[PDB]
């Protein structure tokens, strides 16, 4: 074939390559000691690797079983998961000791904006970012009414215009207030004796904290901007009486400016496709440019300049600190397999590979991190043993690459059970790397109903979102990090917002989690990280975090309590919904995954609301269905039949490709089909095996 052979390992040609002359050029690593490092490591770690996948299979038997030999005794089934090694002893309290991480990560409260790797653009706008114009945010946006006379138009519409700019003035008031007056009422801004003052009509006033006043562009007389710092966020107002928003202006006033995503983390797996060697070489080469500074469409941003409340010059970052999110433990892919012909395992090459690029962004860059940190997401991991597997991989990972020891640090996804109620011990796993946890509800939400696939019918997939477990869940997650002195250190992260265009919706609703102490949380896009920044604004996440100290708000019991629906909960009518709402989102999603390699898409729902959403929410549809037809709260024939009722909808809802009529014919619709049909046997519900296989299938009919 096409493959290079070092050691054990195959190594496809395309990916070779790549390493020798785009990766490694530049780092100062030998590339045959890399390689050598690639073929060691894989062999030593491989067989760890399989044992845990192994350990998963063996646990989920066991309470498979547990359930089938059955009026539902809690106290027994804690001691049961207990005695299987499933719930591990908590161990005695302690403080991480990660260190060399960045300010974004260590005290900087914000939105963190979460972007497919594989697409060049999307990540290029993540990475810039960091600042956002919040006019921009408010118009396009449905934050601001299309009420009558303010409807968005083909061209700019003062009316609307001018709610944004009163909406912006009220943020101010709220977020750097003046010591008496209204921002709404200023005609001008000036800077003397290093102090912001503000003109209103009748006389003038300064900030009732100037402290918040961080810088200023052009002359101190008239600047050109104005800079304030608000709960460690900068907003800079641009003040520019010669633009066309501006000579509508009372005080001359273009835009206020939004430091937005603060970090961004570019993904490898949930919201990509990739599925052999030519994909990963795609995504790894985005990430490759991403760290270089010189990945193109437009370009990165530098810097920002600005004259300090002084006079003196000072800078500050131009672009989001970027992580990158590995593959977990369960896959491999062909981009390497062994004489064997057996693939390698993705996540021990992501390690290697990604690990290897990061090295570029630590560089000055014909740059990220300036304390000399990488930053790992790692997702799906099940319990301790797995983080320490994590830990071992990035240890022996840097040695290969030369890095000092703790250079790789990790991002810890709380996203399924056994890490769950195991959490304090994930996080004592990975003490001197850990810089986040996180609440992967969704995924978590996956883990839940494969993990009790057998004890019953669960509640309907919307209904999950306010179980006890949940709940629960998410103050856990906070409690233990808050312990672990996560405070001044770590994120403590929660979930994504996947509504794109109910922004009105997220406003109002998503500042919740800032509320919950959650120095960070998940967003789709740039202009949701700009709206989702007003939050933090609002909520004094480290005063949150100070007053939670200590205190433990969920019990391992409240963990533990399973999702099961009440006897005869569901009319045939709200079925059927259940049925074609899961089937409609499986099909959308899938559709464009195995036909165009798009691993997170715009996905209409049911009642037509457009929803992002990427694989753990083809987890969920797909393990409740498995569940429902599992239980007999539906039949074959009712998945068949919602699938064929669905299909067409889906194929209108859409350089495609029909699914209906020839079902039988259709990869795409195979899938969906399978995921449903082979739910129950699929390893903890994952939907990669069968993705995968499927993608891989597509790509091979469309090549003859
Ligand atoms: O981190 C994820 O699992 C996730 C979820 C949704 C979206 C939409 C774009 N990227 C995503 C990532
Ligand atoms: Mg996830």
């Amino acid at each position: 074939t096409d493959r290079v052979s070092v050691g054990n390992l195959r190594i496809a040609r395309v990916l070779y390559d790549f390493v020798n002359n785009e990766a490694l050029p530049g780092t100062d690593i030998d590339p045959d000691s890399f390689w050598a490092g690639v073929d060691k490591v894989v062999a030593d770690l491989t067989p760890q690797n399989q044992a845990l996948l192994n350990a998963r299979d063996e646990l989920q038997a066991q309470i498979d079983k547990w359930h089938r030999r059955r009026p539902i005794d809690m106290d027994a089934y804690r001691q049961f998961l207990t005695e299987i090694g499933y719930l591990l002893p908590e161990p005695d309290d302690f403080t991480i000791t990660t260190s060399g991480v960045d300010a974004e990560i260590t005290t900087t409260a914000g939105p963190q904006l979460v972007v497919p790797v594989l697409n060049a653009r999307f990540a290029l706008n993540a990475a810039n970012a960091r600042w956002g114009s919040l006019y921009d945010a408010l118009y396009g946006t449905d934050v601001i009414p299309e009420t009558d006379g303010a409807e968005k138009g083909p061209t700019y519409n003062k009316v609307r215009g001018d709610k944004v700019i009163a909406y912006a003035r009220k943020f101010l008031d709220d977020s750097v207030p003046l010591s008496s007056g209204s921002f709404g009422d200023a005609t001008g801004f000036t800077v003397q004796d290093g102090q912001l003052v503000v003109a209103l009509p009748d006389k003038s006033t300064g900030l009732a904290n100037p402290g918040q006043f961080a810088g200023y562009t052009g002359a101190a007389e008239s600047p050109t901007s104005v800079l304030l710092i608000n709960h460690g966020l900068h907003i800079e107002i641009l003040i520019d009486p010669e633009s066309q928003v501006g000579t509508t202006d009372r005080a001359g006033v273009k835009d206020v400016i939004l430091e937005s995503a603060i970090t961004t983390i570019m993904d490898f797996e949930d919201s990509v496709a990739a599925v052999d060697a030519a994909d990963k070489v795609l995504g790894y080469r985005n990430w490759l440019g991403l760290n270089k500074g010189d990945l193109a469409a437009r370009v990165l941003n530098r810097d920002r300049n600005y004259t300090a409340p002084g006079g003196g010059q000072f800078t500050l970052p131009g672009r989001s600190l970027m992580f990158v999110r590995n593959v977990g433990h369960l896959m491999t892919n062909d981009a390497i397999v062994d004489t064997d012909g057996s693939e390698v395992f993705e996540g021990i090459m992501d390690a290697l590979f990604t690990g290897l690029i990061a090295i570029h962004g630590l560089k000055a860059s014909d740059i990220n991190s300036r304390t000399g940190s990488i930053y790992i997401v790692k997702p799906k991991m099940h319990g301790p043993a797995e983080v320490a597997f994590t830990c071992e991989l990035f240890s022996r990972v840097e040695d290969v690459l030369g890095l000092p020891q703790n250079t790789m640090k990790i991002g810890i996804m709380d996203e399924e059970r056994r890490t769950t109620v195991n959490l304090k011990a994930c996080i004592k796993a990975a003490a001197d790397r850990v810089v986040f946890i996180n609440t992967g509800f969704l995924d978590r939400t996956g883990d839940e109903i494969h993990t009790s696939m057998e004890a019953g019918p669960m509640v309907r997939k919307g209904t999950m979102k306010s179980q006890p477990w949940i709940l629960a869940y998410e103050d856990h997650n906070v409690d233990a990090g808050l312990a672990a002195g996560f405070s001044g250190r770590a994120q403590v992260g929660k979930g994504m917002w996947t509504m794109t265009e109910l922004m009105a919706d997220m406003v109002e609703t998503k500042i919740a989690q800032p509320r919950a102490g959650a120095s960070t949380a998940w967003v789709p896009s740039p202009t949701a990280a700009t709206l989702h920044a007003l939050h933090y604004h609002q909520v004094d996440v480290a005063a949150v975090q100070q007053g939670l100290a200590g205190k433990r708000r969920a019990t391992i019991e409240q963990l533990l309590t399973i999702p099961l629906a009440k006897e005869l909960a569901w009319a045939p009518d709200e079925i059927r919904e259940e049925v074609d709402n899961n089937c409609q989102s499986i099909l959308g999603y899938v559709v464009r995954w195995v036909d165009q390699g798009v691993g997170a898409s715009k996905v209409p729902d049911i009642h037509d609301v457009a929803l992002m959403e990427d694989r753990a929410t083809l987890r969920i549809s797909s393990q409740l269905l498995a569940n429902w037809l599992r239980h007999g709260v539906i039949t074959s024939a009712d998945v068949r039949a919602s699938l064929e009722r669905m299909a067409p909808l889906v194929d209108r809802q859409n350089a495609y490709r029909p699914m209906a009529p020839n079902f039988d014919d259709s990869i795409a619709f195979l899938a969906a089909q399978e995921l449903i049909l082979s739910g129950a046997q699929q390893p903890n519900g994952y939907t990669e095996p069968i993705l995968h296989r499927r993608r891989r299938e597509f790509k091979a009919r469309a090549a003859e």
